[PDB]
């Protein structure tokens, strides 16, 4: 016998155990003769379109494929519970911190960010970490990653920072020149390609990272009172990373490492678990924060906020179906039940759009039909209608305007978004030049002890020497805007290199 | 109180009684809290991004239509069941014919041809008439129409047919140019053309007209022998018309005059249903068929084979969302059980194509596992999975391929299909000069009388004299084939319409 | 002869002159031997899946329809020129308004709004005018109607209004109770109702009706002054209307009727014009107008706010072909080149978002490269890049993240938006009770004379008849709330009509 | 100064002289401001719906995907001609063949088969090796491989086989048992797989490997005389492999191995070129022949249809952008033109449907009309028209039916197939035994030499001794069936590895 993974067929076969197999049928559920030889006229004569088993068949296996998640394309899932631990009721009315001990049922997918679905898992790549949470309020996304910040601090970057992250348009190959040319132009950058190039750029599987909401949220009270916060997910069984050249290895080896690593952990009963902490911060110390509180490219230093216990994560279920469990999941940051709401962070304010937008596109209007992406904890109600592949009843015979003197659903109040008072020019302010390297310095020398500091500098040299030389000297200059002795160390490894 | 189709919201609030009215919702379950209300700095200020609520609801009201059928787009349609009152089992094995007794339940979707989803029920045109049989072999889809015959024999020029009935290209407009020059260069026609411009081209609602399958098929006994077949299915409320001015009235007063009719009739009480019968002719007998027995411009006259009872269709059911149950539903030609089987007919061979392939372009390609279009009654099992929108578990973790040693579903022998011998050379065989005239001239002698006639006429002129002059006598030559007085009765009201 | 609309072929055929028929193929190119018989093996034999030459056409066939317009799906469609008549440089500095006598080739697409691609065109209902400015600096698309107002102030009652307008989600049929009780319990509609139920109603065409941005939108000059203003361009044809009988007549006898008249217009060189006016109000006197100057449910009185001219719009170019350059045709309001903004107005705000929203699903993702759609008379470059359905070069191997140091696009300073300064709390403002009866009272008083008051309160009556009483009696009570004798002259006619 | 494919920026960056970078732009050529920075009210305030130039990016982002081949998703494309160098015009009467020197442009895309988007290039798989003729009658696709056989003999295997080819439905993982049980219980794959495990599994790029149009093909002459044939192109680079050691390395080192190779080599001027023979086999020779002609796992031998030179395959020309010249690349099997035909081959059969079938489905129904695919080289007229992301003009207003009397496009009856004669029952013919050893034997034997007898047994054992014990034994029991040293050499190689 070998690993659960390797048994899956094994499995399938034995907990089936004497029954007889089910009769093959066409899509339409009509019995097949046989299905493996097709219908000609003759033994060596033409196909019959009469052959409608051949072409039911063959017309689903030539609608297989739906467009990939155009990031973090390479992912892994499973299902599991979160479980309020600690009361932080005070700053949240969310059902789903209710009470301690109050089950909430969880889908999780993990993922590479630049590689494309054939991609390998042990690659440098920071690492996608989201959570769905079915709550009686409806689903609650939070769509994190296992870095508490980011490489920019404006969504219009985005697009551009993803295209640098990837294939060239013209060779279609990886191009070191316009992953450093992009970052060297955009030095806010530094701070997450400081976290990127030490070892936690490589987690050793899923199961050894944490997780992040990464942006500043807004949490509300039952009596309308309103913090800022950030999430943390820790993971229980300890941050481990794995060295450039096990990854390098496992990377041929078993490119779906972290896809096989997640699934024999759960099947043999070894549940992944993190532990979810809030940090908080009123709106007087938002006021007062030394950078921008809504800056992606910052964290909130721990002395100051210190995390404040919320509950557990854990992954006891692994998908049935890869592609309709995983493959189908969809997590929009939008999905935000009443007690939880977004900050004015410009990033999370451009992902508000984006994901729903996107998963339109890839899934399908109707894609919040898809089973694993319904609200099934809630009730669905509303005057929405129709659409592609409209699935169950359509809300049946339900008056579909609002309002109406018949009956149909009605808003509550109570889910009221809290009011934030607002005011300013509308126009376009410019966030390139805020503060890019005090927090990265203190990540450098204070977070990082000598031993990664130097594998930090070695894996960015290692990958920058590749760049044209114009590009290595503005990359260096912002490095030792940091601090000297970052862009010197770099430089000397860049001297040789260059040989 | 009104019709109830009318009181359809009333009749809905008052099915709430007291019960309190849901929550209104997101897509994603989230409660609303003013869904009348933009989210806005200031009263008179812009619109936020952070409006999910507004942008969740819009989307979808952005995505609510989908492409409407290439042809017979306008319809209506009701549930039901189908009961054997006849035992046929000695030439067909299909499970739907069983035992006399035997109910199975049936989705119906009547319509008219060329126009589009906003167009009038009550024109001339052929009307669709197309019967799913929800068997435990699997759907069986009947899709047939209020005529015997067709335009054409080949499936080849159905697209320019089709093309030909609608709009022009340029104008958008309906165009008679179009119509008879198509019709005039193809004088197989003349059958189906004397049937649309009788009184039969616009019957009173869908419950006064009868259904037939059309085409040939071959129906094949548990003894593995075969016989060709022809399915009808007769209205038991009686073939009831309306006049020219009665439809021109309608058409304006009420373009939904099918649509209503149908709903207020079940909902009444009044269900309307209709005798199935079949015609049964040997391989011998097709041997020497007068005429190419699978040309579909040919009937099986009566007289030589009788029509034989075998059950009734009854619609006592009216759809609770027609977008769901009745725009989505999808009924494939392909669709047959054991026991049931197509024809060499050239026009439902293509048919056995078309079908399928145009719902996996209207719906998607997961159609199938659209409620409506379940084979509900069946138990779907096979190799095939993924495609876009997949619903339920994507048959779980099953083993995919076949064959194989897990105990995966099975093919069924029994499911074969039936042994028939072709011998020939592989060519486009010309069927345009497939007599063209006989059966026309019988339907025009003896099928109508003199009044008839005198109407059938009018009618043709009435449309043939917008018609350049070069194709009226094309098109008074055809009519001239068929008789010399169909012909010359038509050119005497064309010389009037022409002044 | 007859019209040219119905010489279409005619003409075409006759363009083609001595010249010979050209190569019948396929799709990929592939010369036709019989585009007339099937393959088959035997000429009574089956139909082969050799047989590509059906395959290929019968599966565009097919895929021949798209998903219609959600709104507006009912229209006919023209192209010509604008030409600039006045200099008011002093509000705008768009290019297309540069210098007296300047033009600029224009698209346009006239519609009704309720019904499906196959209704009337002579039926009540407000009418599109959209019109495509193809500029230097890309496309300005005005998407008006042939009113200044429109029935809602707030983007959020846009999906239950339109739903409301058209077919009940069971039956399929038109519900006066669903139009009623909307429009009873939002008296907001009370403008664009009377507007709707007056003359103006059922134009005569779409040659004879003013067209309007409606909307208040915002002009900015190269001082980088703006100002708020409101497009009219008004018939040169002048207004004119068909009586209710002579409507319901031409909807039976010609539901294409709009297209046609302007087909015909332009193909004997009688080409429809419009003169385009605006109406400025400075920012001061927005600050000071009796009314939000952003509610769509109010005018600009003339008296107070001058019509200024501008230039003229002329049709004097039939489309080609129908589905590619009408039903292909893409309008968003987001679509502003330099000189022209958006202004405040909650309607049009939510207008920026969805029109290009829908086109992605409606049309595809890269809608913008059909011809009829393409900037053409500007140079799209960005770092857009891919999508299904991609054209052209896709922007060939040029630098696709931005910044970069490789000389791809740049951004231009001076495109830049007006700043305006915005003040106040981020929430949902009420604006269902922003003065319902104002204007309405102006325009039952003032705008209407005795007669057309009369006609008036028959067309309503004539429809709100079909109501349930409590909802006539909501609705005749938000009428007497604009004046006593508006509501009791329908209450008269109700009372006759509940005979 | 680098490889040229790493310079591809800098090289695009210094072709544009100092000419000032271009404006950037909206998709409807608006002039942006301002694109690295979002519109919010204030510096830390909300984003907002206003900002279109945000969303029009980002929604355009968001739709960047579309779905990669269901099969054969990893590849490098490239452009060049072919050039006639032999007369084969008394085989053939195809243009592409017409005359000695006759140039004719071709498009080629090359591939790995199993693998997603993001896999490596050099693994062990068979390699797609497509060959689009852009002809002046049409388009002619030579899909082949670089291995003149396949691993199954009826298309209804093939969506069973790449299932299993690819990941379990649950894990998402390789999985040997899927391979191996497919392979052993199908033992007509031997010949392939034994050519698979060879040195031949993994070529050294794109450049060092033959191509094969696999299939029995069928030409026709001027004087409609038919003959059987077989299409080879031989690579003039010399066939060179690597080593598995070194395959491993590049898997990590360079999974784009392939690609940079290709494109490196075009850009230095270093064209790659291959020979294209062909094999013709009479028809009287096709009945005698001792194994089926037109059996996909049998070849012709060489020594009694020796290779026919023909032409020269050359290709000089890299994409511009990959996505729109290669990811967009579509290759029909049925797009042959007068001259060339199929054959019986149950496989190629099938391949004529879903080919385009797919298409329709990852690109769209008007895929023939994306750049890259129009057979640009011909003349497309016909019947066909609309369809979503309708491009060009559609035919304009060219009549859409035939027959038409207005001269329309007629079809060309020179242009008809050849007619074959065939005689026999419509079924569903057994082909699992059509001697699956005799040539393997040959191919292990004679074709082989012992030092890649050697390593082609450890290549299968290396991969056969993950899959569970039954498994293994089945399949050892198919290789002794070959020759048993065959299966006895593999045999000791899983007892060592299964210790
Ligand atoms: C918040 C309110 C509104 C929303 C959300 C909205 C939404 C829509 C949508 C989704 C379409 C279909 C677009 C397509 O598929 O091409 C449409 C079409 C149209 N709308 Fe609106 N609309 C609104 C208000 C109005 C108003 C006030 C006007 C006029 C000033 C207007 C004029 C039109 C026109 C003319 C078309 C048809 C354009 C064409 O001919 O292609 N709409 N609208
Ligand atoms: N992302
Ligand atoms: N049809
Ligand atoms: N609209
Ligand atoms: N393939």
């Amino acid at each position: 016998n070998r690993d659960p993974a390797s048994d899956q067929m094994k499995h399938w076969k034995e907990q089936r155990a004497a029954q007889k197999p089910d009769v093959l049928t066409t899509g339409g559920g009509n019995p097949v003769g046989d299905k493996l030889n097709s219908l000609t006229v003759g033994p060596r004569g033409p196909l019959l379109v009469q052959d409608v088993v051949f072409t039911d068949e063959m017309a689903h296996f030539d609608r297989e494929r739906i467009p990939e998640r155009v990031v973090h394309a390479k992912g892994a899932g499973a299902f599991g519970y979160f479980e309020v631990t600690h009361d932080i009721t005070r700053y949240s009315k969310a059902k789903v911190f209710e009470h301690i001990g109050k089950r909430t049922p969880i889908a999780v997918r993990f993922s590479t960010v630049a590689g494309e679905s054939g991609s390998a898992d042990t690659v440098r790549d920071p690492r996608g970490f989201a959570v769905k949470f079915y709550t009686e309020d409806g689903n609650w996304d939070l769509v994190g990653n296992n870095t508490p910040i980011f490489f920019i601090r404006d969504a219009l970057l985005f697009p551009s920072f993803i295209h640098s992250q990837k294939r060239n348009p013209q060779t279609h190959l990886k191009d070191p020149d316009m992953v450093w040319d992009f970052w060297s132009l955009r030095p806010e950058s530094l701070h997450q390609v400081s976290f990127l190039f030490s070892d936690r750029g490589i987690p050793d599987g899923h199961r050894h990272m944490n997780g992040y909401g990464s942006h500043t949220f807004k949490l509300v009270n039952a009596n309308g009172e309103a913090v800022y916060c950030k999430f943390h997910y820790k993971t229980d069984q300890g941050i481990k990373n794995l060295s450039v050249e096990d990854a390098a290895r496992l990377a041929h080896e078993d490119p779906d490492y972290g896809l096989r690593d997640l699934f024999n952990a759960i099947a043999t009963g070894n549940y992944p678990s993190w532990t979810l902490y809030i940090q908080v911060m009123t709106f007087s110390e938002a006021e007062i924060f030394p950078f921008n509180p809504f800056d992606l490219t910052k964290v909130w230093p721990h002395g100051d906020y210190p995390l404040i216990p919320v509950g557990k994560l854990v992954l006891n279920r692994n998908p049935v179906n890869y592609f309709a469990e995983v493959e189908q999941l969809a997590f929009d940051p939008s999905n935000m039940p009443p007690g939880i709401e977004p900050s004015p962070d410009k990033m999370l304010q451009g992902r508000l759009f984006a994901y729903p937008d996107t998963h339109r596109h890839r899934l399908g209007p109707n894609y919040l039909q898809i089973p694993v992406n319904c609200p099934y904890r809630a009730r669905v109600a509303n005057y929405q209608r129709d659409g592609p592949m409209c699935m169950m009843d359509n809300q049946g015979g339900a008056p579909n305007y609002y309002p109406n003197s018949f009956s149909a659903p009605e808003h509550q109040p109570s889910a009221l978004e809290h009011r934030t008072h607002f005011s300013g020019d509308v126009q376009r302010f410019n966030s390139a030049n805020d503060d890019n390297v005090t927090q990265v310095r203190t990540f450098y020398l204070k977070v990082l002890n000598e031993e990664q500091r130097k594998r930090l500098c070695e894996n960015i040299a290692g990958h920058l020497k590749d760049a044209q030389l114009f590009i290595q000297k503005k990359a260096v200059k912002n490095f030792s805007d940091v601090h000297p002795e970052y862009g010197s160390r770099i430089q000397a490894l860049l001297d040789k290199y260059n040989e």
